C-alpha cells in the first residue's frame, strides 16, 4: 500500500499540492509528464480526496526539494492506490523540479466542528479565503449535518440545534448554502453555493450534534435533469423505482414553484415544456398538475395518477428556479455577466483578484487564468467576489448578497480570458509545444497524423504567422498534464483546433513521449 | 371479447355506420377525437368487415342516443378485438354527440342467396343502391361462387348451373363482374368491376348451390403496382411466395395470356425493365415463349421453376384492355375521363348524384366531395354511372355498357373536388383548427414546429390571404380521424401544404390534444 | 498404399510430372477436372515433394497412353495417401492432368570417399552444376545432409551455380529451404561448396528473430521471441545501426529502412525491447544496450519493422507495364535479354495475374539484373538463377516490358467481353459455377475485364463447356468489388458443380 503512496503538499487548501509519491521510504516529486489524468484520479480518490479537478504542471504549487521519480503512471483510471497503477520506469534522466506536477481535486471545502462537550459536535466551523468562520443556519439542513457527521465518522446527525448554543465564535459568518442530499461522506462531494449568499444574524449561527457511533449509517425523490447547473431542467420524479419525466400538460408557473421550492431552489422563473431540456427516457408519471404553487412536494398535487398520462417524451416537463445561477462574457472575451433569479446581471469589478478571474476563465471552459479590462446595458446582481483556492465555479466563491442595482459600466467588469492554446519550451513564443486547455488542465496534443495543416491551424489560432514545420516526437519536450488529442485530422483552415476533427477530450492512445508541436513565424 | 364490443349502426350498407363500443353492457357512441386509423381497423376486422374506407366523424351516419364514452383507444392497428387494445380514459367529458365517430369498412357487397330450399343453394341477389338486384353469370365463375359459399358458412359451391333454374329473378340484374379467386373469405374482399360492364341476357342470372358443410373448405397470378387490377408487374404464386417473370423474350402474346387469365380481355402492352416498379421477391419464370391461343401463363414454354437468371429492375409487367383509369383535366378540377381500353373518354353527365362525385373525387385522391360544373376532343365512354355508398373507386359503380361515341360538349363531367385542406370550428371559414384531406379520412396536422410559415402557407391554400397566428395544442379543440402532418418544414413559399417537407400520411407520435390551427385574413 | 499408389511421370524437374494413380497393378493417368487443391496436396505429401505450388490441366507434361481414370478424389487435404482419401468413382487425354509440386531442387553431393559425403553440386536449367559456398552455411549443409538421410552435418570445407540457400537447419529438404539466386554475384572457381556429413541418420540436430508482414524475406515488422511468446520491437530511437544489426543477423545484407509507426501492420504480442542502442556491430539484436526484456512504454501502433538490403520486390508500371525489381532499397528494370517463356510466366504469375505472357517492346530507371534465366518449377522470379544484381543505365531497347492476360477472361464469345467466365488459380484455368450467379457477379466480372458494365448473367453453359476444374460457385458479390476474388465464397474446390453450371457474363461492347 506503500508501494507508491501518494500526498499533496505545497497547497493551501485540503486536496490541493504538489504531488509526491514515496517510493517505499523516500518521499519524492513526480515530473508533469509522468502524470495523467487517470494518474490524478486514482490519487484523488486514494486519499479521499474526492474527483481531480485540474493537474497543474510546472510546479504550481512550488518546486520540491528531493529526488524526481522517472516512472510514467500507466493508470486506467478505475485502481483504489497508485500503487496498484503499472508504471513505465525509465532509466535515463528524469525532470527538473521546475516541472512537478501538481493536482487539484474536488474536496477542498475543509468544514470541522468546534466548541463542543464530545469532541464531534459543536459549531460548524468553515475556512474559505484562509479565514475560520461560523456557517450560517439559513441553509444548513439535516442533510448537511448527516454529511458532516459522515465526514468527521460519527454516523448521522442528532440535531442542528438553532442560535449560540455552543457559541458565537470569534469571527464573521460564512454564508456558503451546502446542499447535500445526505447520500454523500464528505461536505466537499456536496453542491456548495456561496456566490451572493444572503446575510446571516450574527447569533444564526450552524451547529450540529452527531450521534458519535461510526457503524450507525444513514438509512433512507426529485431531480432536475440536463439543466446545466443545479436549479434548472427537466423535472424528472420517482416512482416504483424508475426515474420518471412530467408531461407539460396544464404546466404552469405553479407546479414549477411547487418543484423549485421542493428543491430549496427558491420560486420559479420559467415552467418550461416541450423538452427544453432533452427528452426524458422513462414513464410519463405525471400528466395534469394542478398545484396550487402553495405545497411543498409535487406528488400530493391534484395529478392524474402515476403513469396515467396520454403524454410524449416529447413534452416533457422542465423548470427554471429563481437560483438557477448562470455565467457569459458578452462582448473568451467581454463583459461578465451572471444570470440569477431570472435575469442576466454584470458582476462587481471590486475585489476581482487573479484567483477570481481564473475561476471565471475555466468556468466558460477556455482558459485557466484570465485579465480584467476596462469596458469595449444591464444592472448588477453581485459585487465583492471573493473566489478561494479549489472551486472552478463561480458560484461557490463567496461574495457580497445578490442585489439588483444600476451599475456604471465603469465599475462592472470586463475580462479576457487567456488564450486556449499556448507553444510551452520553445525558444520564442510561435514555436514550441503545442500546449491546450479543456476540462480543467493544460493538455497536449499527440503526434499521430500531425501533418502541416495542423500547424496551420495552431499557427492561425495562436494569431502567429504561417506554419513552417509540425514537429513530431517530442521534438521540444514531453508535455503536461494529460493528452486531449491525438489524430487531428485539420484541412489547414478552421478557426481553432477544437473545430478540426480529432480523438478529443482525453483516452488517446498515445504517451507524453509524442507531444506534438508547431514552428510558426515570428 | 365483451369487455369493449364494437357494433355499427345508422348506415344503409352492411360495414358502415356509426361507431357504437359496448363498455361490458351498456351501448354508448365514440368521440371522434380519440379514434384513430389503428383503432378503425381494428373494429373493421373484428366485426368481419375487411379494412378500414374512412374514419367520419361529425355524426355522419347519425345522432348516437345514450352515453359517450372518453376512453382514448390507443390501438397498434393489428389486435384482433377492441377488447384488447390499452386504453387510456380521461375523467372529463370528451365531447357531444354531434361528434360521434363513423367508420367505413370495405365489405359493403351485401350479397345473398335467395330462391332456394336450402340455404346453402339459390339464386344469386346482390343489393346496391337500395335495390335487391339479382347478379347474372356474364363473369359469374366458379372462384365467385366459392367466396359466395364460404362468406355464408356453407364450404364450397358445386356448380354454377344456367339459365333461370331457380327463378329468373323478381327485378332487375346487376352486371358486376366479380373477379374473386377462390380464397378471399367474403365477397366484399374480392375485385368487384361494375362500371360498364355489358348488357346481360335477362333469362341468364347467376346461381349457387353450395356443400352445406361448414367442415367443407377449397384446397395464382396477380398484377402488382400498376394503378388498377389489370397493370402492373405479373406475379405468380408457388411454393408460398410471389415470383416476377424475368422480361426476357416477354411480347405481346405473353401478355394475352397473363391478361385472359384474370378476365382483363386482350393484352394492349406487354412492359418490362421494372415498368411498374422494382418486383420484391424471387423471380422464377424467364423465357415465355407463350403462343396467346393458351389459356395459363404457367402453360407456355417456361425456361424452369426458378431459372431467374435475371433481376428485379428487369421484372415482366402487362397492360391489358379492361385496364381502367381515372383523370381530371383542364390540378384536380376538370373533365372527368376514363382511360379504358387504352383510350381516354369523357362520362356522361345524367344521373350523376353527388355519391359518384364523391367517388370520383376520393377515387383521385383531393377531396371527399365534389360538385359538377358546367362546361369551360375525346369521345365519350361511359355514361348514367351510379355509385352507391361503399365504393372507393368509380369502377365498382354500375352504370350503361362501355359505348364509345361521340359526345357533345355541353353533357361530359366537369367536377371541381373539395379543397384538400379546411378549417374548422372557427368563427370564420378563415380561422380554425386546419385539417386536410388524405387516405379516404380528413385527419388533422400536428402543431410540432407549427409556425406562422405554416400558417402562411395554409391561409393561402384555403383561398384567403395572409395568417396571423398559428395556433398550438387544440386551440379550437381536437380534430376527427387520424394526424396526417406534423413537424411541417413550410417555406412560407409553397402554394399548398402538401409541397412542404413534413413526417407526412401518419406514422406521427402526436395526439389529437396537439392539433394545430391558423388565423387567417378574412 | 498401393490401392491408389501416385507417380509424376513427363517431368524434368525432380517433383513435377503428370499426374499417374495406380490401381493396384496398372497406372492411369488422371483428367484434370477430376484432380481438386487438397488432392494434389497430398499427391505432393505422399511423394516427400513438400507442399503443391500448381496443378496444370490440359496435358502440360503431354499425353500418358494408357487407361484414364475415371475416380474422383475426395480429399480433404491432410490425408497422408491418396488411398485414404474417400472416392467418388463414375474423360479424354487432351486432358490430363499433372502437379507441380515445391521439392524442385535436384541437389546431391558428388566426388566424395563416401555416398553420404563429397561437394555439392546442383541442378538448375538442366545443367548440373557445382554450388559454391559464398552463402552455404552450416544450416544448408545440415538441411543438404538431413534430406540425403545422412544424419547432420559436420563441416564444409560442370559451371558454377550461384544460389544462396537461406536454411534455418531445421528444414528436412532443400526445397523447403527459401533460396534466392537472382542476381547472386559471381563466385571463385576454386571456391565451391562442399559438405562432410555425419552419417548416422539416428544423430539429429538440437537447438529467434523473424520479420513478419513485410510482403518478402528479407522485410517486415520485427518480430523478436521471448518468454515462449513472439513480441515486437519499439521504435523508439529506433534507427538505422539497429536496422543493420537486425538485417545482418537474418542474413539479409545491409539495411536500407528502419522503419516505424508500425509500418508493416501492428503486431499481437508483449512488446519487448524498447530503446535499441545497437552500434551496428554486434551480431544479434540482443546483444544491443536497450532498456530490458518488457521495459517499454510503447504501444502496438509505433511497432519497429525493417527493410533489409537482400528485400526483393516485383511490380510492372504502366497488369502490364515494364517489369521492375527492387533491391538494395531501389527499384530498377530487368534485363530483356535471353528472357525465356518461362520466365515470363514465373514474372506474370508471381505479379498474381496470370500463368504466361509476352515480351513487349516498350512504350529513366537504372537497371539491375539481366540474363534472367528462371527454371521450371519457381513460381517467384528470386529463385531464377541470372546475372549477378549490377546498378547500370539502360536504354529502353533493352529493357523487359511484359503484357500479361489477367486471370479473368472470358471464352467463346461473339464480342470480346461476352463469353463463359474462366479464372485462373494453381496454375489451372478454372470455370465459375453459375450457383447464386447474378448481375452483381457480372458487374464484379466486367469491372475486372476492363469494359464497360455487365448487360446480363447467363447461367447453365450458355457460351459452351468450360475446360479444367471449377474453382468458384455461390459467390456473393456485392456488385462494387473490385476484382472477383475479393467476392465471399468457397473459393478454389470444394465444389459438386459440373460443368454443364458453367457461368457466363455479358458485358458492354
Ligand atoms: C422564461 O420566461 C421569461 C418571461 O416570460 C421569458 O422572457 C424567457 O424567454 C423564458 N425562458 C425560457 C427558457 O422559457
Ligand atoms: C523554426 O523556423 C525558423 C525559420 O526558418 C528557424 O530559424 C528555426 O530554426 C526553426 N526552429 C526549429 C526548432 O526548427
Ligand atoms: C401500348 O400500345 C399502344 C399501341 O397498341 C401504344 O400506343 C401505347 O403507347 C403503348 N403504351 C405503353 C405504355 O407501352
Ligand atoms: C384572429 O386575429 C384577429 C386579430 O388579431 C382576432 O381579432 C381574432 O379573434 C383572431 N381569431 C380567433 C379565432 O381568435
Ligand atoms: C526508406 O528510406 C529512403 C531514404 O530516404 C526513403 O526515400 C524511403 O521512402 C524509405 N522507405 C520506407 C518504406 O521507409
Ligand atoms: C448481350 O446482351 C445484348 C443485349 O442484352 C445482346 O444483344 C447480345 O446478343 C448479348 N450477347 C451474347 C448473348 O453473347
Ligand atoms: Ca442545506
Ligand atoms: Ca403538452
Ligand atoms: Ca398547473
Ligand atoms: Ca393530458
Ligand atoms: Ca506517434
Ligand atoms: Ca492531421
Ligand atoms: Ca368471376
Ligand atoms: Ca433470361
Ligand atoms: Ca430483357
Ligand atoms: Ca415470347
Ligand atoms: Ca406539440
Ligand atoms: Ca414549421
Ligand atoms: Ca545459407
Ligand atoms: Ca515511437
Ligand atoms: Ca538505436
Ligand atoms: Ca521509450
Ligand atoms: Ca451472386
Amino acid at each position: 500500500s506503500a508501494h507508491r503512496e501518494p500526498r499533496l503538499v505545497g497547497g493551501d487548501i485540503p486536496c490541493s499540492g504538489r504531488v509526491e509519491v514515496k517510493h517505499g521510504d523516500t518521499w519524492g516529486s513526480i515530473c508533469d509528464s509522468d502524470f495523467s489524468l487517470e494518474a490524478a484520479s486514482v490519487l484523488c480518490r486514494e486519499l479521499q480526496c474526492g474527483t481531480v479537478v485540474s493537474i497543474l504542471g510546472g510546479a504550481h504549487f512550488g518546486e520540491g526539494n528531493g529526488q524526481i521519480w522517472a516512472e510514467e503512471f500507466q493508470c486506467e483510471g478505475h485502481e483504489s492506490h497508485l500503487s496498484l497503477c503499472p508504471v513505465a520506469p525509465r532509466p535515463e534522466g528524469t525532470c527538473s523540479h521546475s516541472r512537478d506536477v501538481g493536482v487539484v481535486c474536488s474536496r477542498y471545502t475543509e468544514i470541522r466542528l468546534v466548541n463542543g462537550k464530545t469532541p464531534c459536535e459543536g459549531r460548524v466551523e468553515l475556512k474559505t479565503l484562509g479565514a475560520w468562520g461560523s456557517l450560517c443556519n439559513s441553509h444548513w439542513d439535516i442533510e448537511d449535518a448527516h454529511v458532516l457527521c459522515q465526514q468527521l465518522k460519527c454516523g448521522v446527525a442528532l440535531s442542528t440545534p438553532g442560535g449560540a448554543r455552543f457559541g458565537k465564535g470569534n469571527g464573521q459568518i460564512w454564508r456558503h448554502m451546502f446542499h447535500c442530499t445526505g447520500t454523500e461522506q464528505h461536505m466537499g462531494d456536496c453542491p456548495v453555493t456561496a456566490l451572493g449568499a444572503s446575510l446571516c444574524p450574527s447569533e444564526q449561527v450552524a451547529s450540529v450534534i452527531c450521534s458519535g457511533n461510526q457503524s450507525q449509517t444513514l438509512s433512507s425523490q426529485l431531480r432536475l435533469v440536463n439543466g446545466g447547473g443545479r436549479c434548472a431542467g427537466r423535472v424528472e420524479i420517482y416512482h416504483e423505482g424508475s426515474w420518471g419525466t412530467i408531461c407539460d400538460d396544464s404546466w404552469d408557473l405553479s407546479d414549477a414553484h411547487v418543484v423549485c421550492r421542493q428543491l430549496g431552489c427558491g420560486e420559479a422563473i420559467n415552467a418550461t415544456g416541450s423538452a427544453h431540456f432533452g427528452e426524458g427516457t422513462g414513464p410519463i408519471w405525471l400528466d395534469e398538475m394542478k398545484c396550487n404553487g402553495k405545497e411543498s412536494r409535487i406528488w400530493q398535487c391534484h395529478s392524474h395518477g402515476w403513469g396515467q398520462q396520454n403524454c410524449r417524451h416529447k413534452e416533457d416537463a422542465g423548470v427554471i428556479c429563481s437560483e438557477f445561477m448562470s455565467l457569459r462574457l458578452t462582448s473568451c472575451a467581454g463583459r461578465l455577466e451572471v444570470f440569477y433569479n431570472g435575469a442576466w446581471g454584470t458582476v462587481g469589478k471590486s475585489s476581482m483578484s487573479e484567483t477570481t478571474v481564473g475561476v471565471v476563465c475555466r468556468q466558460l471552459g477556455c482558459a485557466d487564468k484570465g485579465k480584467i479590462n476596462p469596458a469595449s446595458s444591464i444592472p448588477m446582481w453581485v459585487d465583492n467576489v471573493q473566489c478561494p483556492k479549489g472551486p472552478d465555479t463561480l458560484w461557490q466563491c463567496p461574495s457580497s448578497p445578490w442585489e439588483k442595482r444600476l451599475a456604471s459600466p465603469s465599475e462592472e467588469t470586463w475580462i479576457t480570458c487567456d488564450n486556449k492554446i499556448r507553444l510551452q519550451e520553445g525558444p520564442t513564443s510561435c514555436s514550441g509545444r503545442v500546449e491546450i486547455w479543456h476540462g480543467g488542465s493544460w493538455g497536449t496534443v499527440c503526434d499521430d497524423s500531425w501533418d502541416l495543416d495542423d500547424a496551420q491551424v495552431v499557427c492561425q489560432q495562436l494569431g502567429c504567422g504561417p506554419a513552417l514545420k509540425a514537429f513530431k516526437e517530442a521534438e521540444f519536450g514531453q508535455g503536461t498534464g494529460p493528452i486531449w488529442l491525438n489524430e487531428v485530422k485539420c484541412k489547414g483552415n478552421e478557426s481553432s483546433l477544437w473545430d478540426c476533427p480529432a480523438r478529443r477530450w482525453g483516452h488517446s492512445e498515445c504517451g507524453h513521449k509524442e507531444d506534438a508541436a508547431v514552428n510558426c513565424t515570428d
